[PDB]
């Protein structure tokens, strides 16, 4: 049931493409970007996803340790003290890691489809304790007051969410942890309502709940309060496991529209549609019954974690939503959606 015309130069960026930005790395991943305009570019905020060279039997990862320097772990794939069935997280004796490192890379574009660096636009890396095992999954809120970036702050300690402000993209002001463990997924609305800030975001409850999207207000965008649950999972749907909230909602005249996503208990990541009353955020108007993309595409089906479609950056012009997109965690996509024709689905 899916309605998005693919661009045809998928993908538009895969890890080969591009030069490692850590030392003696490679490029493992490249996902979720943000998308903004900039001085007469399009551009993308990668999430750029890095680690050593995999040796036969060998799981090694980098980290920062306490000064700040990468320092690579290793552990024996039959060490019983070892879980890797997941490809992305792993415990060992008891504690969680990464099998990557992530960081936040600028990429232009005059064409909107083919991409490279830009000299004086270096990367944003992880600093601190609480960033300690990188950040992620970055959205920009482009707003009147500059350019606000909400990713996944990773650590031993936490998967929470920060934020960040820039006016150039040169200078940052990082505004500490927003949201504590255990959230991410943060899409910051664009706009004020009743001179508030909003944003969604979506904490995990090991008991007594779930993976759900939830809404916050804000005076001033350090600071952030009176949570309230807007949209579970649905139990026997396509997103019966977790859902989330991807880029910033547009403004329709029937109300916020969200592109969601959302994942099965097999961990099949589609898209669907959220629709949300004007002054209050927080009342669902409407929901796509089923996905309004899956991943069928052959990009979007084998990769370093499969069966995945992940937005969290768009771009608007009248009707046509152009999303750039994670898929199969591997590699950037472009494709388009028309508002019209999603508020039609969900009437
Ligand atoms: O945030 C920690 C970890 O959580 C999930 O497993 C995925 O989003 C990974 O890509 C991410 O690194």
């Amino acid at each position: 049931m899916d309605i998005a015309k693919r661009c045809e130069s998928n993908p538009l960026l895969s890890p080969k493409d591009l030069k490692a930005g850590i030392n003696d790395m490679e490029i493992t991943c490249l996902l979720n970007p943000g998308v903004f305009k900039f001085k007469g570019k399009t551009w993308l905020l990668l999430r750029v996803a890095e680690r050593p060279v995999q040796q036969e039997g060998i799981i090694s990862f980098p980290i920062y340790d306490e000064q700040g320097q990468i320092k690579v772990m290793s552990f024996a794939e039959n060490d019983p003290d070892l879980d890797a069935s997941d490809p992305r997280v792993i415990g060992y004796k008891g504690k969680n890691y990464l099998t990557t490192m992530s960081y936040l890379r600028l990429v232009s574009s005059e064409d909107g489809i083919h991409f490279h660096d830009e000299p004086g636009y270096p990367p944003i890396f992880g600093k601190g304790e609480l960033e300690a095992f990188g950040i992620e999954d970055c959205r920009v809120a482009s707003t009147k007051d500059g350019f606000y970036l909400t990713f996944t702050e990773v650590s031993s300690v936490a998967v929470g969410v920060g934020m960040m402000h820039t006016n150039d993209w040169k200078t940052f002001e990082h505004y500490g942890m927003i949201l504590p463990p255990h959230n991410k997924d943060c899409a910051l609305f664009e706009e004020k309502i009743n001179d508030k800030y909003y944003t969604f975001h979506r904490p995990s409850s090991p008991e007594l709940g779930g993976n759900y999207i939830w809404l916050a207000e804000s005076p001033d965008l350090r600071h952030w309060g009176n949570h309230k649950c807007v949209a579970t999972t649905r139990d026997g749907f396509w997103d019966c496991a977790r859902v989330g909230a991807g880029a910033a909602p547009i403004k329709t005249e029937a109300g916020w529209l969200e592109i969601y996503h959302g994942a099965d208990f097999n961990h099949r990541y589609c898209l669907g549609a959220l629709l949300l009353d004007l002054n209050d955020p927080s009342k669902v108007l409407a929901r796509s019954k089923e996905p309004i993309m899956e991943p069928i595409a052959s990009y979007e089906q084998t990769g370093f974690f499969g069966n995945v479609i992940f937005t969290n950056g768009q771009l608007v012009d009248g009707d046509t939503i152009t999303i750039y997109y994670g898929a199969s965690d591997e590699v950037i996509c472009k494709a388009e959606l028309s508002v019209k024709e999603i508020l039609n689905i969900l009437n």
